[PDB]
């Protein structure tokens, strides 16, 4: 689909067996999601935004369907006020800024 | 033109006399600016990110050439670490995102 920017770019995304709602966010290098249960093993990570740093828990081969499509890359999870889905996972939907 | 987000997607802007480079942000509903030397009055306002709020200087009807696209809106000036062009000035100068 072609998203216009009127409106925030709120997809849903299905991760381990739960549905949520997600930024289509260009700005962002990773895709860092508000805390839910996630298996497996992660590691700790620290990441910077506009008013500094959080810790988060990396989740490497995750499985993501993103407005229907599917990827796997490395997931954070920790304390983000919004799901964020970065450029790790935007191109490999094809995902591309067009103006 | 067409970005593929392989990279981070950094276009030249012209604000007020001076060139930088700032970042085309789909999950930023504002544009916010690196301290900088603008002309005129301001006024206090906080913006949250992911790691927490800053205090920025907020700016109207600022002029900007995003690109070769004059747009017009409002600019944040503040403590950010890089240059932001988020939705209230991407929609000005027809920017989609695709997949
Ligand atoms: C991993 C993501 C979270 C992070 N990116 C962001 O936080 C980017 C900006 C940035 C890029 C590069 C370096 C520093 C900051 C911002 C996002 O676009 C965030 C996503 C968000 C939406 C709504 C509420 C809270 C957060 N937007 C945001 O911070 O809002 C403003 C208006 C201040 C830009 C990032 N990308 C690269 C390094 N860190």
């Amino acid at each position: 689909p072609q998203i216009t920017l009127w409106q925030r770019p709120l997809v849903t995304i299905k991760i381990g067996g739960q549905l949520k709602e997600a930024l289509l966010d260009t700005g962002a290098d990773d895709t860092v999601l508000e805390e839910m249960n996630l298996p497996g093993r992660w590691k700790p990570k620290m990441i910077g935004g506009i008013g500094g740093f959080i810790k988060v828990r990396q989740y490497d081969q995750i499985l993501i369907e993103i407005c229907g499509h599917k990827a796997i890359g490395t997931v954070l999870v920790g304390p983000t006020p919004v799901n964020i889905i970065g450029r790790n996972l935007l191109t490999q939907i094809g995902c591309t800024l067009n103006f």
